[PDB]
């Protein structure tokens, strides 16, 4: 009855909703528009922080990177406080994962592929995990503003969730490197009103969000049952009919998250 409840979501909130939950040994896959393209928005900072953990040793996190007030061309709640200080590669990973810091993203992107190769560099990291489908093409902010139907800067709920089962549950990262990424999104401060609000409080919820033009509200999560059994949820939505300034409904992502909880009980 999942598609039945999910179309009603789309109707009530006038939105396009995409959900995919990978099948476990006991639990079938849930999927709604799983293989349609949605815009990454800030969700890409989660597997990008994974690229930077993979590519270098844990020593790299202490390399101080100097950035400016010029380099802030995007919402940057935590990077904006170090206009001259510069921050450790581990602290940027903190910003862009947990505060969705936009400027951290571009430095992290710059550290991964240089000035001009960053987006192609992160996209190749996604390829390196089997995602032959997602692409990044722009840096912040423009990656959040592509027209609907455009393939650039898009992932799919299926693709991004399969990326997430490897990062947190798989062996994409070694145990310690993986330790920090998971810890970062567990500390994440943005997704309170999304997938977290859909599951019971005795579930363990570790998420990273994305929000952008055309009503775009995304949340990608790994959740844990009272019996610890792990589940990867990726919820993506846009409201591309109301134009570029359409309001994201966060309550949508919460709502959809109470249905997959209604079947992962
Ligand atoms: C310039 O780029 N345009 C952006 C943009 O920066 N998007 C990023 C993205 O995905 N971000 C995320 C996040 O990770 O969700 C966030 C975190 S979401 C959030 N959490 C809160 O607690 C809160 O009080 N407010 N908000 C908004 C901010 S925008 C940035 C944007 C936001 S709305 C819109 N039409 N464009």
């Amino acid at each position: 009855d999942l598609a039945d409840r999910f179309a009603e979501l789309e109707r009530r909130y006038d939105a396009r909703l995409g959900v995919y939950v990978p099948a476990t040994g006991t639990t079938a896959a849930i999927e709604y528009r799983a293989d349609e393209r949605f815009a990454f928005c800030s969700t890409f900072k989660a597997p990008l922080v994974a690229a930077v953990l993979h590519q270098n040793p844990l020593t790299h996190l202490d390399k101080l990177i100097t950035y400016t007030s010029d380099d802030i061309r995007s919402i940057s709640p935590v990077a904006q406080q170090h206009v001259q200080t510069g921050m450790t590669i581990g602290q940027l990973c903190d910003a862009a994962i947990r505060y969705s810091d936009g400027t951290a993203a571009n430095l992290l992107l710059a550290d991964l592929g240089g000035p001009g190769g960053g987006t192609a560099a992160f996209t190749g990291y996604l390829r390196s995990l089997g995602d032959t489908v997602s692409r990044l093409d722009a840096e912040e902010p423009e990656l959040n503003r592509d027209p609907p139907g455009d393939e650039r800067d898009t992932t799919t709920p299926h693709a991004i969730a399969l990326v997430l089962q490897q990062l947190v549950l798989g062996n994409a990262l070694p145990p310690d490197k993986r330790a920090l990424l998971t810890d970062w999104m567990a500390r994440n401060t943005t997704g309170a009103k999304r997938i977290r609000a859909g599951f019971p409080a005795d579930w363990k919820v570790i998420d990273k969000t994305g929000t952008g033009d055309y009503g775009r509200a995304n949340d990608i999560a790994v959740v844990w049952s009272p019996t610890g059994v792990p589940y990867v949820v990726a919820v993506m939505s846009d409201r591309a009919g109301g134009g570029y300034d359409a309001e994201p409904r966060e309550a949508l992502l919460a709502e959809a998250a109470t249905c997959v909880a209604g079947v992962l009980a």
